């Protein structure tokens, strides 16, 4: 009986095997737009991903993770609200049955269709393990996706989900270059807290955009053939694999914008 989205295991039970659910600094949140503060010592995000090297896309029961090779510094996030400097180590969705939902973060209570992770890791912590162990170990770069145009840059990620169908396969996922999966804007609001998904350890600097990507309904009906059960199991649409938005607790959001 693990952790899922279901009705018998999804994020109302989590509290029970990670009592940090219940803690103080859980995301996601709703970001009040009127009362995130400007912040002007915030600065630009820096975000580096031109050597990004991208090796393999994994179905893990809960989402796919598109996984890059961080043993470099390659691929790195820096800047904005963040001292030193975060290694992409994965990037995954979250994404609902329907368009109206899907976001975990949202925006004046509003709900994208999905919503993009861009996972990284603090250099100063030598590897991921030892970094979600710190309260500052994470810097995760979240985008929104709403439907509409192509987003021609995803188009690799759909045509390869057919091959990871199920709970444990993966497949080889080379040269996938993930500039492609950004916006024009990098103006953000940021705010201290967890991983979505257990063991929610709240390790993560929040860099959420302000401005979504589209995506065609066509994509994201891929992301909805998707299986959270393994091969040979009955069928299960991973669809609705995110967490609802969790208690603020007086944590401040900061936009780095007017
Ligand atoms: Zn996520």
């Amino acid at each position: 009986h693990h952790w899922g989205y279901g009705k018998h295991n999804g994020p109302e039970h989590w509290h029970k095997d990670f009592p940090i659910a219940k803690g103080e600094r859980q995301s996601p949140v709703d970001i009040d737009t009127h009362t995130a503060k400007y912040d002007p010592s915030l600065k630009p995000l820096s975000v580096s991903y031109d050597q990004a090297t991208s090796l393999r896309i994994l179905n893990n029961g809960h989402a796919f993770n598109v996984e890059f090779d961080d043993s470099q510094d390659k691929a790195v996030l820096k800047g904005g609200p963040l001292d030193g400097t975060y290694r992409l180590i994965q990037f995954h969705f979250h994404w609902g049955s329907l368009d109206g939902q899907g976001s975990e973060h949202t925006v004046d209570k509003k709900k994208y269709a999905a919503e993009l992770h861009l996972v990284h890791w603090n250099t100063k912590y030598g590897d991921f393990g030892k970094a979600v162990q710190q309260p500052d170990g994470l810097a995760v770069l979240g985008i929104f996706l709403k439907v509409g145009s192509a987003k021609p840059g995803l188009q690799k990620v759909v045509d390869v989900l057919d091959s990871i169908k199920t709970k444990g396969k993966s497949a080889d996922f080379t040269n996938f270059d993930p500039r492609g999966l950004l916006p024009e804007s990098l103006d953000y609001w940021t705010y201290p807290g967890s991983l979505t998904t257990p063991p929610l350890l709240e390790c993560v600097t929040w860099i959420v955009l302000k401005e979504p990507i589209s995506v065609s309904s066509e994509q994201v009906l891929k992301f909805r053939k998707l299986n959270f059960n393994g091969e040979g199991e009955p069928e299960e649409l991973m669809v609705d694999n995110w967490r609802p938005a969790q208690p603020l607790k007086n944590r401040q959001i900061k936009a780095s914008f007017k």
